[PDB]
């Protein structure tokens, strides 16, 4: 897997512009920011924008991380109880532009409207108020037919080197018999959990059965949620296959560290996703990771969206 | 429809920028110059980037245009007789480059593998041998208006024309919806599947080599859209200003839905007579939004002299690894 290692000089560079930024716009409320994004993105550092577009224009590893960033620890402050009633932006601003900067040079950044107050960016800490722990990873949004097509996430502080899980698809281990299957409509995943108008909240409804594996029978993409995933009992073939698939993944299951200045660049269409469990202080002190979510196709979401302009969904 | 026109600045630091990348890269063939694009668009006058960014998020107007640029044309050099056995790069290479670098701030540039040798930035010029009948490099027949590839699932989201020459100002028809123009009712069809699209010739996979599975799979697709015929919808997105697919000639609407038939006409009417000519003439460079207009060409008298109007022509996609199953690979831009 390759990564990308800033020098001081890519680093304070990149810490300086992302404080340029900041002080010039009011939030991501202001609609100019976003528009001006790529334009923006085009001001980091050269090798770095390079190694980004070459990770995803290779469109072969389902992750890579850019290393070394700084991130002033003074200025972020303490890591907060909670997101919610939590004034926006705060003064981890400068790192959360430096996503949405990177977001801009993979596609364009988007969230859910039901999800954290539908902020663009995530905050990941924990929380004393959301509290034998299984170990589980997915696609995100598997079932979505806009899910993300790549997450940004950004370490701001990782003081117990408190890893993330990521798999990818080995196709040695599969059959050319089980792929085939694996391909075809045959499987339902199931949503979850996640204002008036215009016509009310759930809309283009649930329909069909889908793949597991999609794009190229040779190197293919793949959603895969195990826990919102079954098969029809009729259906021995696809169930075999799916099986097949599981064991494959879970096996080849990776633990990555994103430390302090990290960020972790996962492909939502190679690579499955999750939490590890970890022992919390709910000091101040904690672990805090910023996430976006990035959308290739932004317009090819738009019946789900409030208007045109808005890039949140629901 | 707002279009912008370069001062002679912008102009004149377009042509630089467009001779220096010319210079510093030797072709398309080279990997290098495909990562580099959107950073290197980022070189453009800014003015420039902030009204394309503006076109592309508005998602209202279906065509805009960018005029005033500097196509030198003793550099240029003739319209050529056919655009196969010529040197690649050509001396127009600049211009090329021109379009690919503003591809790149709307999406990606794509192309048909079976189309131009596979070219990203295709020829419009006339061919002699092509005079007889409707297409893009003939010149003495109508080319009726459409969508492009309308029945395609990775047709393109928008194409980018750069006239490099146009001596007697033939003008490109573009055409957009007037929703107002539609009842409710008539709108209500229109968005539910009742409607056939068929693909063009050139994308049939009976055309191309039966051999292999990598090639089968790469057609499976299609080939199942051609087996099932399904039906689909003419407008889709939202119901307020919504996207629309409509290549006429293409597409039928079955016998016996009245409803479908009705809104049809009601749908062909409306985009026939708000149908616009566009001149593209020397140093304008023409946006389309291939979910929100149609298009086609006026035919003209050529003169195969080396003066003919002188096209170039990009398809961009916003989503390049949807279309990863009709892709040979991981790198290539070619679908088929
Ligand atoms: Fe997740
Ligand atoms: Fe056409």
């Amino acid at each position: 897997t390759p990564s990308y290692s800033l020098t001081p000089a890519e680093a304070s560079a990149v810490a300086e512009l992302t404080l340029e930024l900041a002080a010039a716009y009011g939030s991501f409320g202001d609609p100019v920011l976003l528009r001006d994004l790529p334009r923006l993105a085009a001001r980091l550092p050269e090798g770095v924008q390079d190694f980004l577009r070459e990770f995803k224009l290779a469109d072969r590893h389902g992750h890579t991380v850019i290393r070394g960033h700084d991130f002033d620890q003074r200025r972020i402050g303490p890591t907060p109880d909670h997101w919610r009633g939590r004034v926006r932006p705060g003064p981890e601003f400068p790192e959360e532009l430096l996503l949405m900067l990177y977001s801009a040079l993979l596609g364009e950044p988007f969230g859910w409207a039901t999800q954290q107050d539908g902020h663009l960016v995530h905050d990941i800490f924990p929380i004393r108020s959301h509290e034998k722990q299984l170990l589980t990873w997915h696609t995100e949004d598997a079932f979505h037919p806009y899910r993300s097509d790549y997450l940004i996430l950004g370490a701001l502080r990782n003081p117990d080197h408190v890893p993330t899980t990521v798999g990818e698809l080995d196709l040695s281990s599969l059959s050319a018999e089980d792929i085939d299957v694996l391909f075809e409509p045959r499987y339902h995943i199931a949503p979850d959990e996640s204002a008036r108008f215009a016509t009310i909240q759930r809309m283009i409804d649930e329909r069909p059965l889908g793949p597991l594996l999609y794009g190229s029978r040779l190197d293919p993409y793949m959603r895969l949620d195990p826990y919102f995933t079954s098969v029809p009992q009729d259906d021995t073939d696809a169930r075999r296959a799916y099986d097949a698939l599981f064991k494959v993944v879970d096996s080849g299951m990776r633990e990555v560290v994103a430390d302090q200045g990290d960020v972790l660049f996962i492909d939502n269409h190679r690579a499955v996703h999750g939490r590890l469990p970890f022992q919390a202080r709910y000091d101040g002190t904690d672990r805090w990771l910023k996430r976006v979510c990035v959308t290739s196709d932004l317009r090819r979401s738009r019946e789900m969206r409030a208007t045109s302009a808005t890039r949140l969904l629901g």
